[PDB]
Order: C-alpha cells, then structure tokens, then sequence
C-alpha cells in the first residue's frame, strides 16, 4: 500500500483552468478517490495553502510580492472570477473533510507540509505519490517518492530529473533554482544565467555551497561576472528553494505548538 499527498490548491487551479464557471467540489474528491484507488493509496492526505509563507517572507520580504501586484491590476470581473474560484476551493476542501484527512496551516506552504509528512512517515509505506502539476515538488523525488501531473497525465520519477528539469538530482534542482531564479514566486536569480547555463556551471563546479567556496569563478562572461557578485543572493535563494532541508523550520515558524499538533495528527493517521 502506498502514501498519497495531494497538492490541494494546485489541483483546484487545474479545475479552474478547465472551467472558471462550473463548481468542482464533487469531482475534486471523486478524482482523488480514483487516484487513491490506482496508486493503492492506503493512506491519503489532502493539503492546501493558506496565506503567505511566514518562513519565506522572513528571508525575502518581497517573496511572492508579484502575485499581489497581479491582483491589484485586475478588473471587477477578474477579481470576481478569482473570488469565485477561492470560494469553490474552500467548498472543495470542506467536501474532502468528509473523506480524506485534510490540512491547512495558515502561514505554511503545502510543499512544506508534504515534505514534512514524507520525511515523518514516508518510510511506513511502499511508495509515496505526490499529486501536483507543480514540478517544484520534484525536489522530493526519490526511488520511493514520485509525482503525478494531471495537465500532462504523466508521472515523474527521479530518473526523469534531466529531461524535465535540466538537472541530474534533487540537489542540483535546488542549486539551479537558487542560481537561476524563480519568476513565479518572485525570487531574483543571477542576471544572465538560465537553465542551460546554470546547469553547466553546477555540473562543473557543483552545488551552490560549493560554488560559493570557489568564487570568483574563471571566465570573462558577464553572467560569470554577475555570478561572482551574487553570493548574498545565492545564500538567500537556497533557503527559499531548499524544501527538504527547511521544511521543519518553515512549519515551526508558525509555532512550536502548531508543529507539534501537525506532527501528532500525521502519525495519528499513518497508524
Ligand atoms: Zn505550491
């Protein structure tokens, strides 16, 4: 029997993209019942997001400050549609409450909880299935932990780290994010360095903490020059992207008590 951790808000947004008018709460859970059946999910855990990441906002005050700007310039109809979605989502998460253990810790991101659960109980199962279209969740991939994106109807395994992410492992994917950047979450990257360039640098010099040791790096390229002055940016981004290493801190940032209850609840389910 396997473990299934769903990315609630993420799946919800997929139901929005398919249709912004029609409610989805019913299909949502049913779809999750189908997936659990297929992946012999003996245990199923639904997780959604609730608020900005307290842990991230600390190391980067402007973290995700771009998604706010986008809502500021939305018309009445747009903000309306947006509000609808979030309503239908709240309903969707309520429906789940009747079938699957659901969780929402305001101030903690979903990936932070999924990563904490994976660590905490991942060993109690034969496999762990992450249900998300978000490839950032691929930082949890192991030979016993895999992801499944509906948008592509494809499942992603560790061996697929290069084709899908331009890197070779979980540590390189973290270093690439920290070096490259992440527009979607509004995280500044080394100006001039992208996926292909970032990889090559990593392949030749190693992970971030290894590249910091070697700065300045040889080369007369501007991105190689920009790199040599991003040390501060690198240390920062690394914390924001290194999910498996900072997930316990990310949750504890909202209370040594909230972390305790969530720990108790998980194991109280994986038993
Ligand atoms: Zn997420």
């Amino acid at each position: 029997r396997n473990l299934m951790i769903v990315d609630g808000t993420n799946l919800g947004f997929r139901f929005k993209h398919n249709n912004s008018k029609k409610p989805f709460a019913s299909s949502y859970v049913s779809t999750i019942q189908s997936l659990a059946k297929s992946y012999s999910a003996r245990t199923t855990i639904v997780l959604g997001d609730k608020g900005k990441s307290v842990f991230r906002l600390e190391h980067l005050p402007e973290y995700k400050g771009n998604r706010d700007e986008k809502y500021a310039q939305r018309t009445e109809e747009e903000k309306a549609l947006d509000e609808q979605f979030f309503e239908y989502l709240k309903d969707a998460f309520e429906l789940c409450k009747t079938t699957f253990p659901t969780f929402t810790i305001r101030g903690v991101e979903a990936d932070d909880m999924a990563a904490y659960i994976v660590k905490l109980i991942g060993h109690l199962y034969d496999h762990v299935w992450l249900i998300s279209t978000d490839g950032d969740w691929d930082t949890l991939l192991t030979d016993k932990v895999s992801r499944f994106s509906f948008t592509t109807r494809r499942e992603y395994h560790l061996r697929d780290m290069y084709e899908h992410h331009n890197v070779d492992d979980v540590e390189q994917f973290i270093s690439l994010k920290a070096i490259m950047g992440d527009l979607g979450d509004n995280i500044r990257g080394v100006e001039g360095i992208g996926a292909k360039r970032g990889y090559n640098i990593i392949r030749e010099f190693g992970n971030v903490l290894d590249i910091i040791d070697q700065l300045p790096l040889p080369g007369k390229q501007k991105y190689i020059q920009n790199l040599n002055a991003s040390e501060e940016l690198l240390f920062r981004n690394l914390i924001l992207v290194d999910l498996p290493t900072y997930c316990v801190d990310a949750i504890a940032a909202v209370g040594q008590d909230v972390l305790d209850k969530f720990t108790k609840d998980i194991l109280e389910i994986a038993e």
